[PDB]
């Protein structure tokens, strides 16, 4: 049995390196949002809340984790707090991630009423509520759901602990049924699955709207060919009526409105000629629609397409951060499931526990890099902060 301080040294050194990185990177995130007005929106307010949680991981949770690794003597409820505080930060992260997903869904599903529904004031209140709920959920063991009533007295005595004191170890004070059923299944897995559902609805909404834009564009060009090859005024009329409906459907801001004002008007002119039985005159009038199409309508099509592709890209960036949270925290939770559900299985080795802990902590480092590589406004703001 090699000296415990050696393996501890590696684990502690790595934890400290992660702490420094988690603090520096996320302070940079908060600083960027503070300085740049272009980054000051509801979505990034939840980003800041998420960054704040990761800063507290470096400042508090990792020092707590280092202290716990020693198994030092402590009052059981004191040990409980140290042990549970990371649950608060993880829970807060989950709420922030869920809020970001919902915010992006609202932005893509109902953009016309997004600004009136999703404000900074309401977002601030939501963030406040979610932090309170995170403390409630994370510190639930301090409300009585703990193992302090049945301390490991043999372990405490061997370490020379005083009366009322226990060897401070996570699994000795935090019940595994809490960790598996309440924390993991209810408070982590269900919100993550809800998140997945939201992002599925986001991407499906994007795909449908991009399809609708193309269908309108196709309806516009197809009916133009119909009018040109028509032989009677009735055929011209039917094609124009479908165009007028498609034009108004695509219409649903000054150069934009004027472009469609021309289009609908030109359709009405051709429609009037069509209802008079003047086929040739109707077709010639309908030919003018191509000029409006190339000068105005096509420009609106590409810009609308460009805006949706940007929303898709932004939603993907947010989903990546959500996925990374899951990837980093799932090993710890899975290990707890094995410990809990399979008492006939040997406990996961200490080195693997340390690795799972380090991995969870690394998640507090990765987000600033995702923002830098995927979000131009962040990356450019980061450069300005660092250079100056
Ligand atoms: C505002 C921020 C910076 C304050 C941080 C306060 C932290 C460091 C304090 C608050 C409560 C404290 C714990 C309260 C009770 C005990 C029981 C004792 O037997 C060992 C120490 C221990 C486990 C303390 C460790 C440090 C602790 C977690
Ligand atoms: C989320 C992604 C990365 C998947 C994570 C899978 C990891 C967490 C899984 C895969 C295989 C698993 C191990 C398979 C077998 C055992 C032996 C048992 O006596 C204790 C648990 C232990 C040691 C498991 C711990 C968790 C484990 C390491
Ligand atoms: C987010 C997605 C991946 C769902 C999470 C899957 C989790 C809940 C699954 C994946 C693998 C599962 C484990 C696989 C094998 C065993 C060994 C058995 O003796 C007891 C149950 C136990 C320990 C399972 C518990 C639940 C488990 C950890
Ligand atoms: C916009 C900024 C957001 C900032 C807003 C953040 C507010 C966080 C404070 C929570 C205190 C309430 C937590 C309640 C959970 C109770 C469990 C508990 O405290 O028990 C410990 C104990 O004394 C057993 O001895
Ligand atoms: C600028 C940011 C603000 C600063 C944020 C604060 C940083 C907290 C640091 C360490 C927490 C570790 C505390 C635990 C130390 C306990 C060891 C101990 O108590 O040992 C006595 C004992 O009874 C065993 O015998
Ligand atoms: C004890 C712990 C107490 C709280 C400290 C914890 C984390 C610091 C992170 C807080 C970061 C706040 C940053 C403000 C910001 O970045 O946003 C500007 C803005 O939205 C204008 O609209
Ligand atoms: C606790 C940390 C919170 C510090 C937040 C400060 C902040 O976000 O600023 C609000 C604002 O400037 C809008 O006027
Ligand atoms: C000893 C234990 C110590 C435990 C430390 C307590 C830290 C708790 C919460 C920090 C909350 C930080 C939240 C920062 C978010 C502010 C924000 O997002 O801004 C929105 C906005 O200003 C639109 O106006
Ligand atoms: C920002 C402000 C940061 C200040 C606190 C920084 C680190 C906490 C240091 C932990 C204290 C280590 C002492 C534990 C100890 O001395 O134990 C010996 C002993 O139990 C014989 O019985
Ligand atoms: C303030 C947070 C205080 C953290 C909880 C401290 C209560 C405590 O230290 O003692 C309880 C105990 O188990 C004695 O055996
Ligand atoms: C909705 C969320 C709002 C959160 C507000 C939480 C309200 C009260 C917490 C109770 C205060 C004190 C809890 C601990 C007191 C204590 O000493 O716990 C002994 C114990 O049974 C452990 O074993
Ligand atoms: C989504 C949430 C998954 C939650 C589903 C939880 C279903 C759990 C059933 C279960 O835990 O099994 C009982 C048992 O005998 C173990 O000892
Ligand atoms: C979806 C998550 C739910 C997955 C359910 C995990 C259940 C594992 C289980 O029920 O184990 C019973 C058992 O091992 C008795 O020996
Ligand atoms: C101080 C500490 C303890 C644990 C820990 N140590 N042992 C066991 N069995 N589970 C957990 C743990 C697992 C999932 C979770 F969300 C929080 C803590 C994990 C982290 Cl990141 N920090
Ligand atoms: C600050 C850097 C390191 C402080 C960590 C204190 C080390 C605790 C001893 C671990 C052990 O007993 O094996
Ligand atoms: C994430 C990338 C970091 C990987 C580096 C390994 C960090 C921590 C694992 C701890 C080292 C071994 C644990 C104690 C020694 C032992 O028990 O064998
Ligand atoms: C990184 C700075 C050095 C940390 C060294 C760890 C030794 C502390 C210990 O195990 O007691
Ligand atoms: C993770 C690493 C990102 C850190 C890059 C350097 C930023 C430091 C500047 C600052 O603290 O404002
Ligand atoms: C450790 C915790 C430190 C958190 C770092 C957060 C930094 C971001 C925003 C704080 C607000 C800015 C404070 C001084 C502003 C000076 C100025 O605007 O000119
Ligand atoms: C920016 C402020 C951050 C605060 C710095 C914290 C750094 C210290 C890290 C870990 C302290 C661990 C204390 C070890 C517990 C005592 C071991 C024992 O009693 O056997
Ligand atoms: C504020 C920055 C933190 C300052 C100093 C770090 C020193 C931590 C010392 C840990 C003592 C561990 C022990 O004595 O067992
Ligand atoms: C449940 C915990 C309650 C916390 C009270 C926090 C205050 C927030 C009120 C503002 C709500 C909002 O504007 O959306
Ligand atoms: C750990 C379980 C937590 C228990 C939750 C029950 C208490 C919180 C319930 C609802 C929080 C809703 C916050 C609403 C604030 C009012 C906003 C307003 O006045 O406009
Ligand atoms: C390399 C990173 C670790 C990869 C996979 C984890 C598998 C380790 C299995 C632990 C040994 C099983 C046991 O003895 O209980
Ligand atoms: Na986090």
């Amino acid at each position: 049995g090699a000296p415990p301080i050696m393996g501890s040294s590696v684990y502690i050194t790595v934890e400290l390196a992660i702490a420094v990185l988690a603090i520096l990177g996320n302070v940079l995130v908060c600083w960027a949002v503070w300085l740049n007005s272009n980054l000051q929106n509801v979505t990034n307010y939840f980003v800041v809340s998420l960054a704040a949680a990761d800063i507290l991981v470096g400042v508090l949770a990792i020092p707590f984790a280092i202290t716990i690794s020693t198994g030092f003597c402590a009052a059981c409820h004191g040990c409980l707090f140290i042990a549970c505080f990371v649950l608060v930060l993880a829970q807060s992260s989950i709420f922030s991630l869920l809020a970001i997903a919902i915010d992006r869904y609202i932005a893509i599903a109902i953009p016309l009423r997004y600004n009136g529904l999703v404000t900074g004031t309401r977002a601030a209140g939501i963030i406040a509520i979610c932090w309170v709920l995170s403390f409630a959920i994370g510190l639930t063991p301090m409300l009585g759901w703990n193992n302090c009533g049945q301390p490991k007295e043999g372990k405490a005595h061997s370490q020379g602990c005083g009366e009322g004191q226990v060897a401070c170890l996570f699994e000795d004070v935090v019940p595994m049924n809490y960790m598996v059923y309440f924390n993991f299944f209810a408070c982590v897995l269900v919100p993550l699955l809800l998140m997945l559902g939201v992002y599925l609805r986001i991407f499906a909404a994007a795909r449908r709207q991009l399809a609708d834009l193309e269908d309108n564009w196709e309806t516009l060009n197809d009916n133009l060919k119909v009018i040109e090859k028509a032989d009677n005024a009735a055929q011209v009329k039917d094609a124009l009526t479908k165009m007028r409906a498609a034009a108004l459907d695509a219409q649903k801001m000054k150069d934009f409105r004027h472009g469609f004002d021309i289009l609908v008007g030109q359709i009405d002119d051709a429609l009037k000629l069509a209802n008079e039985g003047k086929v040739k005159e109707a077709q010639a009038a309908a030919e003018q629609l191509k000029t409006t199409r190339n000068a105005y309508i096509q420009k609106y099509l590409e810009r609308a397409r460009s805006t949706l592709q940007k929303e898709v890209h932004a939603a993907k960036s947010a989903a990546i951060i959500a996925g990374l949270f899951a990837l980093c925290w799932l090993p710890l939770h899975i290990i707890n499931c094995f410990t809990f559900f399979c008492p006939d299985c040997s406990h996961a080795p200490l080195w693997l526990m340390y690795l799972a802990i380090v991995l969870a902590h690394t998640n507090s480092v990765v987000n600033p890099f995702i923002y830098a590589y995927r979000i131009r406004e962040f990356r450019q703001t980061f450069r300005k902060i660092i250079r100056s």
